């Protein structure tokens, strides 16, 4: 359903996202999908959507179900990532991060600067 800053930090922590990092994530997730990770965001300019709680492009990361191409990066279907599970979104995020690092988001102008400390999630 909807997660919080917290819920989100410990899953991702568990998930074996560092500390370090949460933060941002959380920022990110806040303003991508208000933490939700059912959510298909509204058709961008260029006919893609994004996909679940770090809404995640399904022309890059994921293959749409309809079979349009998509570079499919993250090698799962779009689907996938709006599952309850977020073990998917934060692979696949991870994933985008590595390759093309924070400013794959557009939210990320947000999140990058002072942000909370995560400790009190833990």
């Amino acid at each position: 359903k909807t997660f919080t800053r917290c819920s989100l930090a410990r899953e991702m922590y568990a998930l074996g996202v560092p500390k370090s990092e949460l933060p941002q994530w959380t920022c990110i997730a806040e303003h991508e999908s208000s933490y939700r990770t059912n959510v298909v965001g509204p058709t961008n300019s260029n006919g893609s959507n994004d996909y679940g709680i770090f809404q995640i492009n399904n022309y890059y990361w994921c293959q749409p179900s309809n079979g349009r191409f998509s570079y499919n990066e993250c090698h799962l279907s779009c689907d996938a990532l709006l599952t309850d599970n977020i073990s998917n979104s934060v692979t696949c995020a991870r994933k985008i991060k590595s390759q093309q690092g924070w400013t794959a988001w557009s939210t990320w102008k947000y999140c990058s600067g002072s942000l909370p400390s995560i400790n009190d999630c833990f």
